[PDB]
Order: structure tokens, then sequence, then C-alpha cells
């Protein structure tokens, strides 16, 4: 991921958290669909 550090973003219907170094994200395991 290239993402803001500490930034929350969304893929689909997911929570995403980016990391400390905008390198990486954590994000929610919903299933979508």
């Amino acid at each position: 991921s290239s993402c803001q550090p500490g930034t929350t973003f969304r893929r689909d219907c997911n929570t995403c958290v980016c990391n400390r170094d905008g390198t990486n994200a954590a994000c929610t395991l919903r299933a979508c669909l």
C-alpha cells in the first residue's frame, strides 16, 4: 500500500488503517458480497 501514515481509508466495505511509514495497511476482514 502507498497510503498516508495513520490515515483511515476503505477497500470496498472494509475499514483500513495505514501503517506508521505509509507502505502497508491493516483492514477489517468483512465479506462485502
